[PDB]
């Protein structure tokens, strides 16, 4: 989650 999480 490259920032996605």
């Amino acid at each position: 989650x490259l920032g996605a999480t």
